[PDB]
């Protein structure tokens, strides 16, 4: 009858919080569209991001839609079914455009700002000489450096390029990852015991993906490289 996909709307443009109280974005609008071609009613829970993984393994949730990076690791607990975006190798560090290049390295700051649970944090975490202060979202990691409370912040560039583009003060440095600190992109979560969802969902999203569902969605949500509208 309900499928509860937990996720932590702390996390534009994939979920989070709106000007009315109301938890939308892209993860949210596919799971509504993955729960019609389950024949199920969708509902949305929110749990910290770190969280999220155990309640699913315990099926206090029936998947997971969080922006989550696929990693090995993870799939050690659970299942992670491809739906958006590729092999990640860099990051962006944002700062004020006032703050003087170098930018790089990361070593050199008082604090660097970087959401919590995330692979982007246990990266600097595993870094020699990098402080590192952790928030629960990411407008706290960006309001964090235009407020001059820490020089520098780190994003995911496909959630930066979006972000961004309501900050013009601020500018943006890639910073190319170790090879041993590289993610894939984005999968949906399952049980790893539940099989019979898997096919059933990963089934959902590649009837999406060819229906163009998910390309609209990807343009809807600004995570798809841009294109033009191109009349013939
Ligand atoms: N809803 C969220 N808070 N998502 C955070 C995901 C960040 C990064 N993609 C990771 O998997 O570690």
């Amino acid at each position: 009858r309900i499928w509860i996909v937990g996720t932590n709307a702390t996390y534009p443009p994939f979920e989070y919080v709106d000007a009315q109280g109301e938890v939308v974005g892209f993860d949210i609008d596919l799971a509504k569209a993955i729960s019609e071609k389950l024949g199920k009613q969708l509902e949305v829970r929110e749990f910290a991001f770190d969280a999220l993984i155990l309640n699913l393994k315990k099926h206090r949730i029936d998947a997971i839609l969080a922006g989550m990076s696929i990693t090995p690791s993870r799939q050690k607990e659970i299942a992670l079914l491809p739906y958006y975006g590729d092999e990640v190798q860099e990051l962006m560090v944002v700062s004020k455009r006032s703050l003087e290049t170098p930018v790089l390295p990361l070593t050199q700051y008082s604090s660097v700002a970087v959401q919590t649970g995330t692979y982007q944090e246990h990266y600097l975490l595993s870094q020699p000489g990098i402080c590192v202060r952790s928030f629960d979202s990411t407008l706290e990691v960006i309001m964090e450096v235009r407020y001059g409370k820490s020089p520098v912040a780190v994003l995911e560039p496909s959630v930066g390029r979006v972000v961004l583009k309501d900050f013009p003060n601020l500018v943006a440095t890639r910073l190319e990852l170790p090879p041993e600190c590289w993610v894939l992109g984005c999968g949906l979560g399952v049980a790893k015991d539940r099989p019979e969802e898997i096919q059933t969902i990963q089934q959902a999203i590649t009837d999406l993906k060819s229906e163009g569902v998910i390309q609209s969605l990807t343009k809807k949500w600004q995570l798809s490289e841009v294109a033009y509208e191109a009349a013939q």
